[PDB]
DNA sequence: TTGACTCTCTTAAGAGAGTCA
DNA sequence: TTGACTCTCTTAAGAGAGTCA
């Protein structure tokens, strides 16, 4: 098994090439009617992605890297947490993008929560607009707000009571 | 069916059989600190279901009648909704459980909306707590706090900023 | 050892359609 | 005509593993 001083070596070759990716300025809502300043460091379209990186789908990509002879390969988002539990509740935990830009490997924009977390945080209301995440948002959730409900509750007769 | 008459009628069929289950009384969360009672009407664990209805999953059913000689067959929470739109925004539109319970059949306690919207209610608030859904939440959602992150951002090195 | 592709899978909110009696 | 089962599919947040040079 790779040791603790492998693993730490993976993670500092991941943040070396990922802190060479175009590094991107995002202005974001924050919630309260706020506006902050994201830096998302971005994989590339397109090959070449980066040492080590290369992309098992649209938006998915993986790190490898081949340590005494043997291969190991990561989901590229969850190099940063390799040293932690990977599961908490009985739930896998996941990488959670907190500028919800999934090309974006900066550290500081993931978290490592179950996957249900991770989605909730697309409708948060936001770290100036009342977010209540212990681990708190950067941004404004990009589904927030009232919504496009088509229909609401209705009946035709008098069969029910809510 | 094709015609305003028969689809009237399917939902008048639909809402005398659903008027039927049993109505089970659930006490929820209303966000703020507050509680509120909600009136179920669920459709049995086994069969026989209802005249019409069939289980097609563990928790899915379909609801069916023969019009014209003809079997016509709908999700079962999606009968209330014949008369509008199928899709908003270029997204199907998806029946939505206001109360979270999908054995639940009460159409008073059903929207119609994206599976985003649809979604999102998982984390609300709650009609109390400061829903914002213009179709207003009759419950906080059950997925609503703080999570159970177990790791948030951070790096090892100095290439990343916020 | 490395890059650039290939494939299928998980989850939990939701769906459509066929086989028998 | 009605009932009671069977199967796979959709979405958008996420995954693991194979092939070839
Ligand atoms: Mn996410
Ligand atoms: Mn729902
Ligand atoms: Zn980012
Ligand atoms: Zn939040
Ligand atoms: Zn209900
Ligand atoms: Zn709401």
């Amino acid at each position: 098994a790779l040791t603790n001083a492998q693993i730490l070596a993976v993670i500092d070759s991941w943040e070396e090439t990922v802190g060479q990716f175009p590094v991107i300025t995002h202005h974001v809502p924050l919630g309260g009617g706020l506006q902050g300043t994201l830096h998302c460091y971005e994989i590339p379209l397109a090959a070449p992605y980066g040492v080590g990186f290369a992309k098992n789908g649209p938006t998915r990509w993986q790190y490898k890297r081949t340590i005494n002879q043997v291969v190991h390969r990561w989901g590229s988002h969850t190099v940063p947490f390799l040293l932690e539990p990977d599961n908490i509740n009985g739930k896998t935990c996941t990488a959670s993008h907190l500028c919800h830009n999934t090309r974006c490997h900066n550290p500081l924009h993931l978290c490592w929560e179950s996957l249900d977390d991770n989605k909730g945080r697309n409708w948060c209301p936001g770290p100036n607009g009342g977010c209540v995440h212990a681990v708190v948002c950067l941004r404004q959730g990009p589904l927030y707000g009232p919504g496009a409900t088509v229909a609401g509750p209705q009946q035709r007769g008098s069969h029910f009571v809510v």
